[PDB]
């Protein structure tokens, strides 16, 4: 299938991308060299992920060896919590600008809905574990997310973790300027998010699926968690078609019109991870893959389920 999707922007975007949460920063300069090299044009960045730095130095080593023009890459990174307000979006996306080693980023996300505390601590907590909020709403987020277009810092802005609420009120603001490009949410076959992801879409807002292996690193993960890479009825429909789980894993929110962010920092899987347009999915299979949903999530953002703006309270 193609390998980009329009954006509302008029640009296009890769449909996989690299993931880089959890990457080590000893690890992650020689996973987006080995990406680039075998043919990913997309990763997917954070400031809160504290391997910016490192991810930077890789970009630039490949346009410096010109593996790659800087027009062929999909840089993407997303606004932390503490940098909701009006005065410190356009630092914070500076930061990240500075530590990709990039004079502009091709999508810049807010990361969360919810509005933090600004200060050093990425979750500032109350004496009793609390998430502290910012009353900074998100409308006026988003606004100077629009000022970042306007001074040429981002090429396009999106949202991630958004419900259907929350991006209706984007969607109303009053004066909206720029419409976001992207919501970038959790999805995999135990919560496939068809409510969502058809309410996004119908409004032209192109999906991202994270954490589409499940997150297996995640830090909180339990043992009796569900487990994707060894369900045995995703394994089966992998034997069928001769791949791996995670490349049906990868496949499946392909063929929904989604863009997908799979993290490795082995490099024989992050070959193999992009292995994914040689093979198609029956109808039966997305219906099949779709049945798994049970409505578990990776990240739930637990410390802030009391902030006015947590995103999982509504159905979808
Ligand atoms: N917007 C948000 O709030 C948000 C939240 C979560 C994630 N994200 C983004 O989405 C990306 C992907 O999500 P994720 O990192 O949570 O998890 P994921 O991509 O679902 O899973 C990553 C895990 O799967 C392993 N893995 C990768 N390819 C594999 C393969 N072929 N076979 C077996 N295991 C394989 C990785 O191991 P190794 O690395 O050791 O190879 C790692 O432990 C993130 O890195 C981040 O960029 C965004
Ligand atoms: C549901 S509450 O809304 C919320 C809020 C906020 C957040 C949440 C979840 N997360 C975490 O924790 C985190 C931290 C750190 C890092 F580095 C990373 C991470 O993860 C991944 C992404 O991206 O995020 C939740």
């Amino acid at each position: 299938m193609a390998s980009r999707i329009l954006l509302n922007n008029g640009a296009k975007m890769p449909i996989l991308g690299l993931g880089t949460w959890k990457s080590p920063p000893g690890q992650v300069t020689e996973a987006v060299k080995v990406a680039i090299d075998v043919g990913y044009r997309h990763i997917d960045c954070a400031h809160v992920y504290q391997n910016e730095n490192e991810v930077g130095v890789a970009i630039q080593e490949k346009l410096r060896e010109q593996v790659v023009k800087r027009e062929e890459l999909f840089i993407v990174s997303k606004l932390w919590c503490t940098y909701h307000e009006k005065g410190l979006v356009k630092g914070a996306c500076q930061k990240t600008l500075s530590d990709l080693k990039l004079d502009y980023l091709d999508l810049y996300l807010i990361h969360w809905p919810t509005g933090f505390k600004p200060g050093k601590e990425f979750f500032p907590l109350d004496e009793s574990g609390n998430v502290v909020p910012s009353d900074t709403n998100i409308l006026d987020t988003w606004a100077a997310m629009e000022e970042l277009v306007d001074e040429g810092l981002v090429k396009a802005i999106g949202i991630s973790n958004f419900n259907h609420l929350q991006v209706e009120m984007i969607l109303n603001k009053p004066g909206l300027k720029y419409k976001p490009a992207v919501n970038q949410i959790e999805c995999h076959p135990y919560l496939t998010q068809e409510k969502l992801i058809q309410y996004c879409q119908s409004k032209g807002i192109v999906v991202t699926a994270y954490s589409p292996l499940g997150s297996p690193d995640r830090p909180w993960a339990k043992p009796e968690d569900p487990s994707l890479l060894e369900d045995p009825r995703i394994k089966a429909i992998a034997a069928k078609h001769n791949k791996t789980t995670a490349q049906v894993l990868i496949r499946f929110p392909m063929q929904r019109n989604l863009v997908v962010i799979p993290k490795s920092v082995t490099p024989e899987r992050i070959a193999e991870n992009f292995k994914v347009f040689d093979f198609e999915l029956s109808s039966q299979d997305m219906t099949t893959l779709l049945s798994y949903n049970r409505n578990w999530r990776v990240c739930a953002l637990l410390s802030c389920t009391s902030h006015k703006d947590y995103p999982f309270h509504e159905e979808f």
